[PDB]
C-alpha cells in the first residue's frame, strides 16, 4: 500500500515514522511547504522521540529514507501534486486544512484512490476509530480518524457500555502541550486562554472528543461531553472518565471487564496495567488507550472514576496506518 503524506507535522512525522516499522504500508511521496533538506533535518532529530532509527539522505531533490527514494513537493494546492506519478493508493490528510470532503477531494482529483484524514472531520465525513466501528466501513473513499483522545475515550467506554451499560458520562483529559499553544503569552484569536504560556499555566480548553463518540457508538450519542487541561509536558495525556452505571458493579470486577477486553477482543487496541505507571512510561505507546487499574477509583458499585493513558502523537499515528490498511482491504 503505497501511501503519501500531506503536510509533514508532528502527526506526519509520527504516521512516517510508525510506517517504517509496518510491511504493508509504504511512504513514497511526502508535501510541504520545507525544503528537501529541513524534511530530513525535522526527521533524523526528535526532541520527543529521539533520534530516527534508520538512514535518511538528500539526493536530486529527494528524500532517501533506508534506501528508498521519496518525493518531495511543496504544492499549495492539493490538486496540483500529481499522486499519478508515484502511484499513492492512499493519502494520509496530516495539514488541517483540508478536512471537508470538497477539500479532501482534490487529492482523488489529483491521482489517489482515498484519503484519510489525521483529525476529526468538520461535516459529514465518516469517523472510524479502531475498536469502536472499523467494521461499519462501507467502502467510502474518505474517511477520517477522528481526534486521538477520541481514540482513547471510545475503546473503553464501548467495553464499559457493553458490561455495564453507561447512563451518563462525564470525561476530562490532562492533555499535554501542542503546537497550537505558545510558549510565551501570545496572540491567539480563536482561543484566548491557548494564547497564554504553555510552560507555565494548567490552560483550560474545550474539547468535543467525548460527544464524538456518540459518532462512532450511536449508542452513546448524547451521553458523553468533557473538558480539557493543557499542561506543561510535552507528550502523553490522560482522559479522566467519570460515568454512571446502569448495573451495579464493583472496581475488582470493572478491572477483571477491561482485562478481559486488553487481552482478547481489543489486543492492541485497549492496555491494561496495574502498575504505578506515569506520563512518560508511555511515551510511544502503540496503544490507543491504556487503562490505569491504580489510579482510578469508585463511589459506589454504580459511580465510577476511570484512568485510562494514550499518547496523543504516537498512538494515533499508529491508527491512522491501521485505518489506511483497514480501507484498502
Ligand atoms: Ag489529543
Amino acid at each position: 500500500i503505497k501511501v503519501g503524506i500531506n503536510g509533514f507535522g508532528r502527526i506526519g512525522r509520527i504516521v512516517f515514522r510508525a510506517a517504517q516499522k509496518r510491511s504493508d504500508i509504504e511512504i513514497v511521496a511526502i508535501n510541504d511547504l520545507l525544503d528537501a533538506d529541513y524534511m530530513a533535518y525535522m526527521l533524523k532529530y526528535d526532541s520527543t522521540h529521539g533520534r530516527f532509527d534508520g538512514t535518511v539522505e538528500v539526493k536530486d531533490g529527494h528524500l532517501i529514507v533506508n534506501g528508498k527514494k521519496i518525493r518531495v513537493t511543496a504544492e499549495r494546492g492539493p490538486a496540483n501534486l500529481k499522486w499519478d506519478e508515484v502511484g499513492v493508493d492512499v493519502v494520509a490528510e496530516a495539514t488541517g486544512l483540508f478536512l471537508t470532503d470538497e477539500t479532501a477531494r482534490k487529492h482523488i482529483t489529483a491521482g489517489a484512490k482515498k484519503v484519510v484524514m489525521t483529525g476529526p472531520s468538520k461535516d459529514n465525513t465518516p469517523m472510524f476509530v479502531k475498536g469502536a466501528n472499523f467494521d461499519k466501513y462501507a467502502g467510502q473513499d474518505i474517511v477520517s480518524n477522528a481526534s486521538c483522545t477520541t481514540n482513547c475515550l471510545a475503546p473503553l467506554a464501548k467495553v464499559i457500555n457493553d458490561n455495564f451499560g453507561i447512563i451518563e458520562g462525564l470525561m476530562t483529559t490532562v492533555h499535554a502541550t501542542t503546537a497550537t499553544q505558545k510558549t510565551v503569552d501570545g496572540p491567539s484569536h480563536k482561543d484566548w486562554r491557548g494564547g497564554r504560556g504553555a510552560s507555565q499555566n494548567i490552560i483550560p480548553s474545550s474539547t468535543g472528543a467525548a460527544k464524538a463518540v456518540g459518532k462512532v457508538l450511536p449508542e452513546l450519542n448524547g451521553k458523553l461531553t468533557g473538558m480539557a487541561f493543557r499542561v506543561p509536558t510535552p507528550n502523553v495525556s490522560v482522559v479522566d472518565l467519570t460515568v454512571r452505571l446502569e448495573k451495579a458493579a464493583t472496581y475488582e470486577q470493572i478491572k477483571a471487564a477491561v482485562k478481559a477486553a486488553a487481552e482478547g477482543e481489543m489486543k492492541g487496541v485497549l492496555g491494561y496495567t496495574e502498575d504505578d505507571v506515569v506520563s512518560t512510561d508511555f511515551n510511544g505507546e502503540v496503544c490507543t488507550s491504556v487503562f490505569d487499574a491504580k489510579a482510578g477509583i469508585a463511589l459506589n458499585d454504580n459511580f465510577v472514576k476511570l484512568v485510562s493513558w494514550y499518547d496523543n502523537e504516537t498512538g494515533y499515528s499508529n491508527k491512522v496506518l491501521d485505518l489506511i490498511a483497514h480501507i484498502s482491504k
